[PDB]
């Protein structure tokens, strides 16, 4: 029984780029991408995925 995930994690300076408030929870499998401020570089592959209602170690903005 896979569980849904809740609001994606947060990473200093940058945030998720889904469309802020659409839903509250997401389903298992979901793959959202990330975005940083206008002038920040993000580490390799700007994406986060969900596994059993938890997300994966999100990228960071440098």
């Amino acid at each position: 029984e896979k569980i849904p995930c809740s609001q994606p994690p947060q990473i200093e300076h940058g945030t998720i780029n889904s469309s802020r408030s659409s839903q509250e929870s997401y389903a298992h499998g979901t793959k959202l991408s990330y975005t940083c401020e206008g002038g920040f570089r993000i580490s390799e592959e700007n994406e986060t995925t969900c596994y059993m209602g938890k997300w994966s170690s999100p990228p960071q903005c440098e």
